[PDB]
């Protein structure tokens, strides 16, 4: 079969009431099962309008708000996929799996593919030398269950994010794929997407068609907003990516989508309601690439666009960028810092007197919440008129562009394109990216510009 029908929910999840011991596991069961009663909803749903696949998102069935002993009786014990088992129809087989069960249920009655999000408990003895001294390994755990309601993946998350004390981490990344009849997929969570394994390893040596992608993503503004940067990635690496978010606006959770290699087909961002949201759309199975894109190429070919620049020193997400500020309403400028040199191309429909654009490069190691290094050329719209709030979080905008040319000397093949335009909309076939790493315009923009970014990974230098 050459096309399917993918589906994503994005979940108002019931969080468990703050207490200050352990509850029992009845009262765990409950909660997760409230939880389960809405999911079964949306994948009812979808099974009604004909998907083929559904993700649900990372931490949907029991929330956040954890220390190792309070998640405890949520947990159970999740086999390897290899015992071959259909939860639904052999109950019992692995002790007491309600969850699982559960789940696999929901999956062939509906006969469709459920991708979860659930916690695995690994028991272990002092044999065992990495066995913490609690006893047992705890682990953030997707679960895929097929049409026939067979347990076809199962992967323990290896980028926890700092606060995520109540998990392990595993011995080894797992690498993960599950084949059907739709294409092959692969899988991983939420941080995850910023790092080479699995993430990088799935597509480049797996050779995967389309990404499954449980998260429960914070938002932070300019380049790392969920369907910004997720969309990007896709685009990036060239792969389908159906990306399943919580919905909580109290902690900046809301943004959910199903992308292609060559655009966002669906995406919902919400900070406003308290509602979940079901998207659906059509993707092809095997998806067709153009030529793989040199990042370098245009950018390398060129001498600098200005010079004498006026530069000044900004933070964006902690790190230090070396900006200049666009003075035209048209123009053409060039930016360094070390070892890239970002060129940027623009013309805007109107100049809005108060509000200020500023091309940005970076090149250096991030380390807050999170250690790796970093490539990356920006326009965006600074938060004020003052230079100094150049790289901050900033929402709205007025300023559209009737045309953008992007590019960079980046020193890395791995490399995100981002567009987002004011309150946080993607900008679909609005942008293209060519085979010597320009990113630009089709088009003048539908809405004003935030950021057109490229955002690249250096991996090996981590
Ligand atoms: C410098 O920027 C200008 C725009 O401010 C670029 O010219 C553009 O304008 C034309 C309007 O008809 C477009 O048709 C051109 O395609 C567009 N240029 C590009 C590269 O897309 C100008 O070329 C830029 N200078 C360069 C790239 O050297
Ligand atoms: C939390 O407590 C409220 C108020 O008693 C109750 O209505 C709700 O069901 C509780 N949630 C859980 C998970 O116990
Ligand atoms: C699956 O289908 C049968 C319908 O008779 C029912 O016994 C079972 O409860 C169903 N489970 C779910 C989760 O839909
Ligand atoms: C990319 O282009 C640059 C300069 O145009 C060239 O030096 C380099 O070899 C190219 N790399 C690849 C992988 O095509």
């Amino acid at each position: 079969q050459d096309t399917f029908i993918a589906a994503v929910y994005e979940h108002a999840a019931i969080l468990p009431n703050a207490t200050l011991t352990p509850v029992s596991r009845e009262e765990a069961l409950a909660l997760m099962n409230r939880n389960l009663d809405i999911l079964e909803g949306a994948i009812t749903s979808a099974a009604d309008q004909g998907a083929h696949i559904i993700v649900t998102p990372e931490d949907a069935i029991y929330g956040w708000n954890f220390n190792r002993d309070s998640l405890y009786p949520y947990l159970e014990d999740i086999p390897d996929p290899e015992v071959n088992w259909i939860p639904c129809n052999n109950r019992n087989r692995f002790g007491q799996t309600p969850v699982q069960e559960r789940l696999s249920c929901l999956a062939k009655n509906n006969s469709i593919y459920v991708v979860a999000n659930i916690g695995d408990k690994k028991p272990c003895d002092t044999s065992d030398p990495q066995c913490p001294p609690d006893g047992r390994y705890q682990y953030n755990t997707d679960v895929v269950f097929d049409s026939q309601g067979k347990l076809v993946a199962r992967y323990h998350k290896q980028n926890l994010f700092m606060g995520e004390n109540q998990f392990n981490v595993p011995k080894e990344p797992e690498i993960v794929t599950f084949n059907t009849t739709f294409g092959s997929f692969g899988i991983f969570t939420c941080f995850d997407i910023l790092f080479h394994d699995p993430a990088v390893t799935l597509v480049k040596d797996f050779h995967v068609d389309t990404i499954v992608f449980p998260t429960a993503w914070m938002n932070v503004l300019p380049h790392l907003s969920a369907v910004e940067f997720h969309s990007a990635w896709a685009m990036g690496m060239r792969v389908n990516f159906l990306a399943s978010n919580i919905h909580y606006p109290s902690k900046k959770m809301t943004g959910s989508g199903i992308y292609a290699p060559n655009s966002s087909r669906a995406f919902h961002y919400d900070m406003k309601t308290e509602e979940g949201k079901l998207l659906l759309s059509q993707l092809d199975s095997h998806p067709s690439h153009s030529a793989v894109v040199n990042w370098t190429s245009y950018a390398s070919s060129i001498e600098a666009l200005s010079s004498g620049n006026k530069e000044f020193k900004g933070t964006v997400f902690f790190d230090e960028f070396t900006f200049v500020k666009l003075t035209g309403v048209a123009g053409n400028y060039t930016v360094c810092q070390k070892d890239l040199c970002c060129h940027l191309s623009y013309k805007m429909s109107e100049n809005i007197p108060n509000e200020v654009y500023a091309l940005g490069a970076f090149d250096g190691l991030h380390t807050v919440e999170g250690r790796y290094y970093l490539q990356i050329c920006t326009l965006l719209k600074c938060k004020t008129t003052n230079l100094n709030t150049c790289g901050d979080s900033a929402e709205t905008a007025s300023t559209r562009f009737e045309m953008f040319s992007l590019s960079g000397t980046f020193g890395t093949q791995y490399v995100f394109p981002e567009v987002l335009l004011s309150e946080n909309q993607l900008a679909p076939g609005e942008f293209q990216v060519s085979t010597d790493g320009r990113l630009f315009s089709l088009k003048p923009t539908s809405g004003p510009v935030l950021t057109v970014t490229l955002f690249g990974r250096l991996y090996e230098k981590d």
